[PDB]
């Protein structure tokens, strides 16, 4: 499937400390953000996305069109300046964030009743599942 709808919630959440570190994401950030339970809800129409990571203390939202370049500013995640590109790569969602740091995006996917996340940045990979609620 290439439809990514639903409200996801996290199951397992591999590496976030390193993926986290390479961004230069601060001590204090890094230890809170490790062991919340993130909920990702996902509203997506054609190639219009809304999507929404929502915890109890810390939130990213991100709307974004399949296939349009866009300039992203990582507002109270890293706060860089980036150019963020998502497409297919067959039913992978791929996003390109082009900037300062090295092989920075991310990549969705689906498996049967899961959502995989996968977070790059430098030589880090960060591997996130949420089951569909
Ligand atoms: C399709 C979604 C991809 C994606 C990319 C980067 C991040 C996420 C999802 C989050 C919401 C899981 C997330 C959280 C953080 N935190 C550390 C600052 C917690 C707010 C950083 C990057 C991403």
């Amino acid at each position: 499937t290439r439809d990514f709808n639903g409200t996801w919630e996290m199951e397992s959440n591999e590496n976030f400390e390193g993926y986290m570190k390479a961004l230069d994401i601060d001590f204090a950030t890094r230890k809170i953000a490790v062991r919340l339970t993130f909920t990702h809800v996902i509203d997506q129409d054609g190639d219009n996305f809304k999507t929404k990571a929502t915890s109890t203390f810390l939130n990213y939202d991100v709307d974004f069109t399949v296939g349009v370049e866009f300039d992203e500013y990582t507002k109270s995640l890293d706060n860089r300046h980036v150019k963020a590109l998502v497409t297919w790569e067959g039913d992978v969602l791929v996003c390109v964030q082009k900037g300062e740091k090295e092989n920075r995006g991310w990549k969705k996917w689906i498996e049967g009743d899961k959502l995989y996340l996968e977070l790059t940045c430098g030589d880090q990979v960060c591997r996130q599942v949420f089951k569909k609620k």
